[PDB]
């Protein structure tokens, strides 16, 4: 439960896409949708 983002999985916002430790996951979106602005 409540933690340092320890025991807790976050899913992409493109996709349904969720991994362990969302801190390397914000990598994911960027290489999976590399958006352009
Ligand atoms: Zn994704």
């Amino acid at each position: 439960g409540s933690s340092g983002s320890s025991g807790h999985l976050y899913y992409c916002s493109q996709c349904h896409y969720s991994s362990i430790t969302k801190n390397c996951l914000k990598r994911h979106v960027i290489q999976k949708h590399s958006n352009i602005l």
